[PDB]
């Protein structure tokens, strides 16, 4: 019975293979937290291919859906999901076999570029985009997918590269959350939206983690000064949370996922580096109880018949 | 003859206290300087007294009027002057009594803390806010509290926990900033608030100087970055001084105490680093006869029955 | 037959001074660079001698001309670009002649911050700034003139007087750029002013070339960071290039070459550094052509009896 993907689906094996990876970072500390990494690394990458066969299916059966979420100024974010996660399985894939990690690396790094260089650009050209296409989801293909890369190129050896997309990416983030944060205090988000505030947990995670992977693990001062940020946002957001879910949970909720998974990975470099060290279990303990929770959320709704559309 | 007191006099002992701390700074180049410092301390955290006791008469008595500014998207910020000037008057204590200096530093950083997380975060949910509601008494609680709370932590050994705080309100600075500064120059600010315009002088000097704090006084580029931009602020602010000041010299200019407190203890790490010691100098002294004209026109208006409502 | 120089003709001499030093900073890799920078300096000169004597007849025969540029929240902006192009003149002056290049030197700084605090400032008591004024020739006086005084400051020994005017523009740029693309995005620029998007190119460019100049040609995390997302810009303006020359290419297209000669200028100095030397080739290279066809387009309309008004 075919059906269309919904192209935010991917943030759920990002979320996962974010953690894979956060867990990695551990084993030399822990040994048992290899196997951990190995199992979430290897279920993410399933769901990965399973989400990227479907997506091809999308492209070839229901191409005018795609061609309307990439026209779109507010849905055309969450296509970057794609490079991102294709990334993120790179990493992966490269603690058993650094060839084809390599090229998963490289394709989610030239397909996100081209694809921010095309579209994020196009904005500027101005009465498509509104104030009302002011949304967290830009965050995905105009910082996140830079500072993916920019880890991803240093796993592979190219640090000065990798801080050349840290600084778009982290420039970027600076630049566009005032006028998000900004439209948010003004303007009312309506509900079937709000799950992805959950995005903006990511931007100070998802920059430090990128941080520390191009800089050797080094927790300096900008990494403190990053973290900082990063918690004041989570407690916001948590002080937010039932509002967030007014009309009920939802998988949207995933959106999450990728800060938390961030949160993480940070931690495990903060624990190495003996900085906030009591922090750093806390962080990690946190969002893995918090991934656990959406990963039960989502085994229930699969035994449901919904989750897909 | 009960009366509720305004919010905003906090800034007064708040300003003193601030400027108490930059002498202190001096007295190992000038001994004298710790003279000066001491006498403005006890005035200041004497201030501070009396204040928080109206205040809490205020909360007693005059409870509506609390929870109308706390609702308020504009007025909830100057309670976030309660704790800053509690942190101060603590960092001031430390020299007598770091026990007692130690317990209202806490109170301090968990009351500040909580406030944001509990109303700046609420802001988010829209609909209450406008923009002309943004006004640079947000600093306040999204920025100067959390810098307060960096500088009196490291005081106290804490640097990294302090570091946190610090990237936490440094990072909102740089998301606020935008917005409020184009937002003053679309709409007038009517002359009932000018004088708050103050606060624009102030996070540049109340970064630098908690950095100064957590870095234990060493003068490198960043803190060099912020003084450039803070003399910019400052040489603005100056041109607009005739503006701001159009219908009148009045009390709220205290609310310009902040940043040349912070400028001055800022000139004393940088003359003790032998960085740009005439500037140094010149900063010093000005923002000393800035407030002193601020305290001998608060005199003036204490003898003439004006001050208190 | 007298006429008024727009005063946006000083881009032209603006951009061929900083192009002259880039060639400047390759002389120790390779001689024929003195030569080349040589010429290019004693043409923007020249050039920049006439345009300054054309604009003193300007302001003594066509006064309300400039003071309605002058009150213009829109274009006062370009009048900045008196004192930044003095200021580069003098930075090229100064490999034959010292104390004449101090001078000019220090009246583009002077002048550029009077400018800037009586300007820039005023901006804020609102009313005749609008939302449609925001537009990327404001980076000249706020960013732009601020970077420049930088470097020329450190070319002369004054490096942490430069240190203060690179963090006023370092940090002028990260508040103004925010609501800058959102009105881009939201309002579509209208074509006579399109040229003007080459200005966008400008800040990461200017800004690292002005801070490797200031720290003696260090390429660090900071001039990475920079050179990131200045590459992230030139993309997506290359992208937008046809949008931009909607209605033909003209002279407004000197607009880029702030951006394209700083990035050359920067380039000498990541090549110098052993950094991205390819990208560094590459920048260099690309930058030059685009300049060159910017010179052969404002040949051919010096032909034809275009160009002046
Ligand atoms: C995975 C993301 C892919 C996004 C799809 C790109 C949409 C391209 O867009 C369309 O392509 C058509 C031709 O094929 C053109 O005719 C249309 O003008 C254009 O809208
Ligand atoms: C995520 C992998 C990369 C995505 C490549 C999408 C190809 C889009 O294709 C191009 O997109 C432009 C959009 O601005 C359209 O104007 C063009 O019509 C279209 O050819
Ligand atoms: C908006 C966020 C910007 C913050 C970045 C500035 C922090 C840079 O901090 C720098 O880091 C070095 C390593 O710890 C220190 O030794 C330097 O002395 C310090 O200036
Ligand atoms: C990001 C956090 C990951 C690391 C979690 C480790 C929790 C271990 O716990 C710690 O083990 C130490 C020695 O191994 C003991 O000294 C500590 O007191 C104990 O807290
Ligand atoms: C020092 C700052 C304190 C601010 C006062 C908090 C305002 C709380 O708010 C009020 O509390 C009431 C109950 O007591 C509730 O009934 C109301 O719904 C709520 O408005
Ligand atoms: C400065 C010291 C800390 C202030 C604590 C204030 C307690 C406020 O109290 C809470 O505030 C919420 C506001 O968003 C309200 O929604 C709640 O009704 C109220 O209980
Ligand atoms: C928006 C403001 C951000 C500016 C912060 C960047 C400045 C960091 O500067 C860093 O500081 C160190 C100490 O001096 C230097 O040695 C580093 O080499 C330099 O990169
Ligand atoms: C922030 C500024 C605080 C310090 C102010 C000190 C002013 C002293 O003045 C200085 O004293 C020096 C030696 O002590 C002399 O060498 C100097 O030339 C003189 O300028
Ligand atoms: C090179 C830039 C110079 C800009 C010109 C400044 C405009 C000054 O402005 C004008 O000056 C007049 C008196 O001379 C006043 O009468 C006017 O009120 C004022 O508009
Ligand atoms: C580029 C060299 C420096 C330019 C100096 C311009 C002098 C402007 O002159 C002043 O400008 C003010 C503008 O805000 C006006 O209000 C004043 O009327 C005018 O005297
Ligand atoms: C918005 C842009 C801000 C980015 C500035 C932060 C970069 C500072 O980076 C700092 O630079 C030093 C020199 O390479 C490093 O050694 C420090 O360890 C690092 O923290
Ligand atoms: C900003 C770029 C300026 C420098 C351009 C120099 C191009 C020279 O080319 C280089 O010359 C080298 C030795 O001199 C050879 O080793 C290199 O392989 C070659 O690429």
């Amino acid at each position: 019975k075919p059906f269309p993907l919904p192209t935010g689906y991917f943030g759920i094996p990002l979320g996962l293979a974010a953690l894979s990876l956060a867990w990695f970072h551990l084993e030399n500390l822990f040994p048992a937290a290899r196997m951990v990494s190995d199992v979430l690394g290897i279920v993410a990458s399933a769901v990965w291919i399973l989400f990227i066969l479907m997506y091809a299916y999308k492209l070839r059966y229901y191409f005018e859906e795609v061609r309307a979420e990439y026209h779109s100024p507010v849905r055309f974010s969450f296509i970057a999901l794609i490079p991102i996660t294709t990334m993120l399985v790179g990493d992966i894939l490269y603690r058993w076999n650094p060839l084809i990690a390599e090229v998963l690396i490289w394709i989610g790094t030239i397909g996100q570029l081209l694809f921010s260089t095309l579209r994020v650009s196009e904005l500027w050209q101005g009465g498509v985009f509104e104030q009302k296409s002011t949304h967290p989801s830009f965050y995905l293909p105009a910082v996140a997918a830079n500072f993916t890369s920019a880890s991803s190129l240093a796993l592979l050896g190219y640090h000065d590269l990798g801080y050349l997309f840290f600084g778009a990416g982290m420039i970027a983030w600076i630049i566009f959350e005032p006028v998000l944060l900004q439209h948010l205090r003004i303007s009312s988000l309506e509900p079937q939206f709000r799950a992805t505030m959950g995005i903006v947990l990511a931007p100070a995670f998802v920059c430090v983690s990128a941080y520390l992977s191009i800089n050797h693990g080094e927790v300096d001062t900008l990494a403190k000064i990053l973290w900082g940020y990063g918690f004041l946002q989570l407690f916001f957001l948590l002080r937010l949370f039932p509002w967030i879910v007014e009309k009920g949970l939802n998988i949207g909720l995933w959106a999450f996922s990728f800060g938390l998974a961030s949160m993480a990975n940070s931690a495990t470099a903060f624990y190495h580096g003996n900085v906030l060290q009591g922090v750093s279990i806390f962080a990690f303990v946190f969002s893995n109880v918090m991934i656990g929770l959406l990963v039960l959320m989502t085994i229930y709704k699969l035994t449901k018949g919904q989750f897909f559309l």
